[PDB]
């Protein structure tokens, strides 16, 4: 049925991009369909199944955003407040002028993409933040950033008086029922941990690193992510504060050309062209500063949009698309880092094929 539309697109996708295995969740009002394809590990041939864990990379950022938003709903975190209010060890730095909202929208003054090599632990990280000088106007320019969302994770953890991972597990993952979601894959589940393949056909698995948890560290199943997506689409029953936290992550905060930056989530008004989506996932959007105009009539969550987030590691590639107006969402996880253009095309074809959008 749904599988009739889905399966040939995935097969062609996996053949065209030589992806060993995929896990796919389609969320709709009527229920969720989970599909697994191919091998969790090319060398061993172990099949992808209900238990297979995939590195989701920057998809992790949506959880980080969600926890941040929940701290805000509980009144423990103020989004427009200076970051140094919750992290006094940054008092007197640029983070007297940068808010948690800036960090969640990548408008923190040009805070760079990658954690620098000199930063090896928490203490060298906080020293790096104290000394860093903005290179872009705060709140007026977007630079996609691991350091920024990372800091939002640390700001959030302080505001909740807890450690990031257990606090995420207790306040977001457990209540969403996301029990196959891990930051550090336990020894007992290593057999379910899919092996990544890089662009050269080589086995690869993500290494620990500074701010890994906050920015890119999650290993999970497609079904678990579908639960986050379910909740975003108002198709789950969750704690009222959690739902409100989740809803607030889709508030539009900045216009960035054709893209609206919400809280980590990025969105486009419908109808959207695939080329517009592709431009969102390209060099010009991801790897350059883009002018960003604040929406302070803070836009209420919209029901006429394409909401998405890509996430990758060296050996993994993931994509989440939500269409709130159609109560429809799509999660695609692969143990290959294949081009974002191809993720976009496959998503669009799936959703168009399902009748959830129209091509012209
Ligand atoms: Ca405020
Ligand atoms: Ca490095
Ligand atoms: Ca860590
Ligand atoms: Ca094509
Ligand atoms: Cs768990």
């Amino acid at each position: 049925q749904t599988r009739e539309v889905l399966d040939p697109i995935v097969a062609s996708l996996m053949e065209a991009q030589q992806i060993p295995g995929m896990a796919i969740a389609l969320v709709r009002p009527e229920g969720t369909t989970i599909s697994h394809y191919g091998a969790a590990d090319r060398e061993t041939g172990t099949p992808v199944d209900d238990d297979t864990l995939f590195e989701i990379g920057s998809l992790s950022k949506t959880l980080t955003a969600t926890l941040a938003s929940l701290a805000e709903v509980e009144g423990k975190l103020d989004f427009d407040a200076p970051v140094s209010r919750y992290l006094p060890e940054l008092e007197g730095s640029a983070f007297d002028d940068i808010s948690g909202l800036n960090l969640g929208t990548h408008t923190g003054g040009g805070l760079p993409l990658f954690v620098p090599d000199e930063v090896t632990d928490r203490a060298s990280l906080m020293a790096w933040y104290r000394e860093w000088q903005p290179t872009e106007p705060i709140g007026e320019s977007r630079t996609y950033s691991n350091l920024g969302i990372g800091l939002l994770g640390l700001e959030t953890a302080a505001s909740l008086d807890g450690e990031f991972v257990p606090t995420m597990r207790a306040k977001v993952l457990a209540p969403l029922g996301m029990q196959d979601t891990w930051y550090d894959v336990p020894e007992a589940r290593m057999a379910d941990y899919a092996m990544g393949e890089d662009k050269d056909g080589q086995p690869t698995r993500v290494s620990p690193g500074v701010l890994d948890d906050e920015a890119y560290g999650i290993k999970t199943t497609a079904a678990d992510l579908a639960k986050l997506v379910r909740a975003n689409l108002h198709l789950a029953d969750v704690d009222a504060e959690l739902q409100q936290a989740i809803d607030a992550t889709r508030q539009g905060h900045y216009r960035v050309g054709d893209m609206t930056q919400a809280l980590i989530w990025e969105q486009y008004s419908l109808p959207v062209a695939p080329e517009t989506l592709r431009a969102g996932q390209g060099y010009d959007m991801i790897l350059e500063p883009n002018a960003a105009e604040a929406l302070e009539p803070p836009q209420s969550p919209r029901d006429d949009v394409w909401v998405n987030k890509t996430g990758s590691t060296q050996g993994f590639g993931g994509y989440i698309v939500m269409l709130p107006g159609k109560h429809t969402g799509l999660v695609m996880l692969a143990n290959k880092n294949y081009p974002n253009d191809a993720r976009v095309e496959a998503a669009y074809r799936i959703l168009s094929g399902l009748g959830a959008i129209d091509v012209p």
